[PDB]
């Protein structure tokens, strides 16, 4: 019944946060951290590091609402909806004490306005490979000189008419197989077992949807940000992009500038996009040494 | 067999060019005027403004290569390499003096060449709605504020792995109206009748291959274009585009102002990207008095 394999240690669960059901795997001991997963996944994109941090945090990796085993959404798909799910959650493992949270691609969505409004409860942040929603992702180009550009998914995946879901129906697995391909530097470590896993959990027709309504969001996202960033993060905030074909470059830690007052960012070079999977070592390292200090 | 109703009076023919059956409507008589049809269409494009401009003129439309009733190009889909298609047409019918130039979206890209390149063959010059192939294209936005971007369909068709080939094939139908009515203003003038003939035009599978081809070898345009632009426009020119939802607006004519010595533009208020449809009668003026003179 499970989507994907658990490590050793970590239990599948599942806990109802405001009438939706959410799935989580959890393991470890100690204080807790929050592994928030993005586009394209699942909790599973975590299952390299989950172990390593279980030696000293306790370890909780939610499936957003309407991906993996998690329900959709009853209220809505923008950051300030989901991240009430998020925060609710983590407060049922972590009420007396400020958790740690790690975040990629939208799962930065969908837990920024949490941290920004419940800063107390943030003890670090770490970020990687996607904007937080303003109106810098307005900037980015519709078309290179090299071809196809970093974000024009964006606009696809906010198209009405169910215009993604009508498309990739039918060639989920061909589609994922090229998004991922397209905005790794690595792609050897895309087994073909491990397309299959990831195309066959997107694929459920409410998962499908729930990709995309996420960005149908993301205007309205992006409004609600500008209100909550009157207010900069006052925690210990870390960034990591890739520095290879699909990685955010400087633009990560340039923009968590003008968020966060105490902020450190890493460019790493030869990775893409899917940094948990492309560049597991050291990213692991990174994040391990910056929650651990 | 015809997939368009000839207008009364024309004539539907095939010529073969360096190779190449091309497919045009012709009709009329005196100076020649080529009209050139763009992305998700045909020479039906043109049906309205034909029989008016054939009172003075001999109109010929001609499906692109690949496009309609035209056979793909045998060298290739860049700009320079359509032109010549083109331009020898429209030189068997009119070898002995000048003709005019009518073109929409990626007509312009495929006439741009055999334009600059041939300055003395054209008498007058009528661009609307889409970039001449320039670094101009580079800058336009991937995702707005208002929601999808005029143009990240570039990347969309550009993209490797026949990625836009295989997620519309079986569904061409679907695709061509949200793609139409999206770039539109006027968006009930597509009746599902007028759909249907486009649809099945262009899921001809050498068709649907065809129309994305143009856009793969886009940044191949750019390129040639940076050379051949350092000889201007010498001829009278017109830009028309749409000022309502889906329109250039004042895009087309800055750009061209940068290309042509002698040029007007018009914008069209509550017109999209789809003028001689959803503007039918001041599009029709515009062209035809700037012709007459
Ligand atoms: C048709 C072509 O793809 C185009 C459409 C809209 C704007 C620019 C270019």
């Amino acid at each position: 019944a499970e989507e994907f394999p658990v490590p050793n240690g970590f239990e599948s669960a599942y806990r109802e946060v405001d009438g939706v059901k959410l799935h989580y795997v959890k393991g470890g001991q100690g204080p807790l951290v929050m592994l928030v997963h993005g586009f394209g996944q699942t909790w599973y994109e975590w299952h390299q590091l989950m172990p390593e941090l279980a030696k000293r945090f306790t370890v909780i990796a939610p499936d957003l609402p309407g991906l993996g085993q998690s329900e959709p959404p009853k209220t809505g798909y923008s950051g300030e909806q989901v991240a009430v799910y998020l925060h609710k959650l983590a407060r049922q493992f972590s009420p007396d004490r400020p958790f740690d949270l790690v975040a990629h691609d939208i799962g930065i969505w969908n837990t920024y306005p949490m941290v920004v409004k419940n800063q107390a409860d943030i003890a670090r942040l770490v970020y990687m490979q996607a904007p937080i929603p303003d109106a810098r992702i307005y900037r980015f180009p519709a078309f290179t000189a090299q071809g196809e550009s970093l974000v024009w998914h964006f606009s696809f995946f906010a198209a009405d008419d169910r215009l993604a879901e009508t498309l990739i129906a039918g060639k989920e697995r061909f589609f994922l197989e090229h998004f991922i391909k397209s905005h790794a530097s690595n792609t050897e470590v895309f087994s073909e077992r491990l397309l299959d896993l990831y195309a066959r959990s997107y694929a459920k027709p409410h998962s499908l949807n729930a990709s995309f309504e996420y960005y149908r969001a993301l205007n309205e996202s992006v409004r609600q940000n500008a209100e909550l960033a009157k207010t900069r993060l006052q925690m210990p905030t870390m960034t990591l992009a890739g520095g290879g074909h699909g990685g955010m470059g400087t633009f990560q830690l340039e923009q968590m500038k003008a968020y966060a007052e105490d902020v450190e960012g890493h460019v790493l070079p030869g990775c893409g996009h899917w940094l948990p999977e492309e560049c597991a070592a050291p990213m692991n390292r990174l994040v391990i040494d910056f929650l651990s200090r």
